């Protein structure tokens, strides 16, 4: 059950004036593509706070990648879901190497000691835990930093993020798995977008479905002596082709400024690669 929003004063949306004319803001299956200027964060914050929403953020930091955690977590504290309940799940082979980062109120961190690892870890071993503890799961790479707002505008049953290298590419150019012998296979005449494996999520239920499907597909591939060209990203793309995401995040949400600069189409760089 959802209680009424309170009275709010904000600019009237204008039917005959789009928020953004330079980009596609809705997919052909009527999922929003999230760009700056398309959402009023005050309305969304109200909607999600009224549901006392908890967001889980999963991150793997294995071997040398533990070095990335300090900046990852500190910047997440500045920019990720601020105002909402957040539970970080840090999967690592070195629990002692996790930095002690100061968290805001209503935010907590759990250290979970540990090609297929991530999908299996999220689906296989953590299923009951997540269902009991959070409403949404967000799965990201650790070698990143937040630079701007990443908030409840992303939350939806199932989302993927446009890969920053391919958002302008024709589908024939997408680096999907192209060998029919792989479960991740996508023909040259299929594909909506190329999603990056570094940022996906949704409700706990939908995320477990996705990770379970990808893990199963990867096991089949292993048994058949094949490894998809881009590993679990290839499988993520196959899954999101056949199960359309309910929102798609623009490349604001996954950018590499060193590699790609700062095009006019991006009003904000929100979550970026560490050089």
């Amino acid at each position: 059950f959802m209680v009424s929003l309170p009275r709010m004063v904000y600019p009237q949306p204008k039917v005959l004036t789009p928020c953004r004319k330079d980009v596609l803001v809705v997919t052909p299956w009527l999922a929003p593509i999230v760009w700056e200027g398309t959402f009023n964060i005050d309305i969304l914050n109200e909607q999600f706070r009224l549901q006392n929403t908890t967001i889980g953020l999963t991150v793997f930091a294995i071997k040398k990648y533990v070095a990335f955690l300090k900046l990852f977590l500190e910047t997440a504290e500045k920019h990720f879901m601020v105002g909402h309940r957040v539970h970080y799940y840090v999967f690592t082979d070195q629990p002692a190497a996790v930095p002690r980062v100061t968290l805001g109120t209503g935010r907590q961190l759990s250290v979970l000691e540990v090609s297929m690892r991530r999908m299996e870890m999220i689906s296989d071993f953590c299923e009951r835990r997540f269902l009991s503890e959070v409403d949404y799961l967000v799965c990201v790479d650790v070698d990143m930093e937040f630079r701007d707002h990443v908030g409840v505008e992303i939350l939806t049953p199932l989302f993927g993020t446009l890969h920053p290298s391919f958002y302008g590419s024709s589908r024939e150019a997408f680096t999907y798995e192209r060998r029919p012998q792989s479960q991740a296979y996508i023909p040259k005449d299929e594909g909506d977008f190329y999603y990056m494996g570094a940022f996906f999520g949704g409700s706990v239920q939908e995320v477990q479905r996705l990770t379970r499907a990808c893990h199963q597909a990867m096991m089949v591939d292993q048994a058949n002596g094949i490894e998809a060209v881009w590993h679990d990203e290839s499988h993520l793309n196959k899954y999101l082709l056949r199960h359309k995401p309910t929102k798609v995040l623009s490349p604001e949400y996954l950018w590499d400024q060193q590699l790609l600069g700062w095009p006019a189409v991006l009003r904000k760089l929100r979550f970026t690669a560490v050089p």
